[PDB]
């Protein structure tokens, strides 16, 4: 009964998790292979898209598999070091993602308001430095506090979990909860929204065919930004609400919002099918 039920559950979740992993990895490798093999998709903006696809790829190859083994098997099987490395990679990927989205918004703002200054200022070498900087800053605010144990609580519940090698709950003190949320998420969220609204306004104040084609690409970028926020904002809101009251949102919806967050990593490849050029590159590559 209990043994038959767990065998049905384990088998069915293991399949669902495989499918998620496959969709994230196939979809983002396509985005990277498309850009890497299509001279027409090799715009500076798409270098940032590639960076974003790497963040999602790392979620597919490392973050989600590990998290699946946890959801499926009902414990952490890989020891305390890997538990921390895994959390680190989790925080890294969300941080790098939202920071990259921020850079993309800024890139477009400059492109739209000062096309000429942009032309000369913005080159491939600089696009690469920009990308490395975002990963540097993300690595900095992700790994270091986590390997320093700045996130740990002394709660009775927190201390239980820390000793137990089967527990890889990211149970953190309130300071870290607020600090890391603000630094990894909310600040770059606010920047991205502010700059995105400015790019909207500038698009509205803006031959005719070329403008509708540009605008369609902008709206694509708008969509990946909006979906990212929808996918992660709930998690991070619940993260703050927990600091003030552990009992206002049930654990299950906190775990739900966590997976909704991971689910975002499978979405961009699909959204990029709004572009003829991406669509054609995807069809050619799947051969
Ligand atoms: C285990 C964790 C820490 C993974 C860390 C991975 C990063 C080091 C990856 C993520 C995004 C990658 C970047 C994504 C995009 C580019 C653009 C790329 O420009 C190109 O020359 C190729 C495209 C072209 O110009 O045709 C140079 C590599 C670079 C900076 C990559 C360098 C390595 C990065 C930062
Ligand atoms: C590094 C740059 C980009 C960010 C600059 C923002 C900081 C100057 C400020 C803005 C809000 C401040 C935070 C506001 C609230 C908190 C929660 C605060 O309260 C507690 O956690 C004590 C509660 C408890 O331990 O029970 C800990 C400091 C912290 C993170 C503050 C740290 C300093 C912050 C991040
Ligand atoms: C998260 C990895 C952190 C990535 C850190 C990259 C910083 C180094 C970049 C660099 O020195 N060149 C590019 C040259
Ligand atoms: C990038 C974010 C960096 C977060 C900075 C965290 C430092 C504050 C840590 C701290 O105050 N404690 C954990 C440090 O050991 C102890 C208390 O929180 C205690 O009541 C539980
Ligand atoms: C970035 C990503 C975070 N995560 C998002 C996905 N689940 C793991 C944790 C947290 C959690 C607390 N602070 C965070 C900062
Ligand atoms: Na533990």
């Amino acid at each position: 009964g209990a043994e038959l039920l767990s065998q049905q559950w384990e088998a069915g979740m293991s399949l669902l998790m495989a499918l998620v992993v496959l969709l994230i990895v196939a979809g983002n490798v396509l985005v990277i292979a498309a850009i890497g093999s299509t001279q027409r998709l090799q715009t500076l903006t798409n270098l940032f898209i590639t960076s974003l696809a790497c963040a999602d790829l790392v979620v597919g190859l490392l973050v989600v598999p590990f998290g699946a083994t946890l959801v499926v098997r009902g414990t952490w099987l890989w020891g305390s070091f890997l538990c921390e490395l895994w959390t680190s990679l989790d925080v890294l990927c969300v941080t790098a993602s939202i920071e990259t989205l921020c850079v993309i918004a800024i890139d477009r703002y400059l492109a739209i308001t000062s096309p000429f200054r942009y032309q000369s200022l913005m080159t491939r070498a600089r696009a690469k430095v920009i990308i490395c900087t975002v990963w540097a800053i993300s690595a900095l605010v992700s790994f270091l506090p986590i390997m320093m144990h700045w996130w740990r609580d002394e709660d009775p519940q927190a201390l239980k979990c820390y000793q137990d090698p089967g527990c890889c709950d990211f149970v953190t003190n309130r300071a870290y909860a607020i600090a890391s949320s603000i630094i990894s998420f909310y600040i770059p969220l606010l920047i991205m929204i502010f700059v995105a609204l400015r790019v909207y306004r500038e698009a509205k104040e803006q031959s005719r065919v070329m403008l509708m084609r540009e605008h369609k690409a902008l709206k694509t970028l708008g969509i990946i930004m909006g979906v990212f926020t929808l996918c992660w904002l709930p998690f991070f809101l619940v993260n703050i609400v927990n600091v003030f009251n552990r009992d206002l949102v049930p654990d299950w919806l906190f775990v739900a919002f966590n997976w909704l967050g991971y689910a975002n990593s499978a979405m961009n490849p699909i959204i990029y099918c709004r572009s003829p050029d991406f669509r054609k590159a995807f069809k050619r590559l799947l051969a």
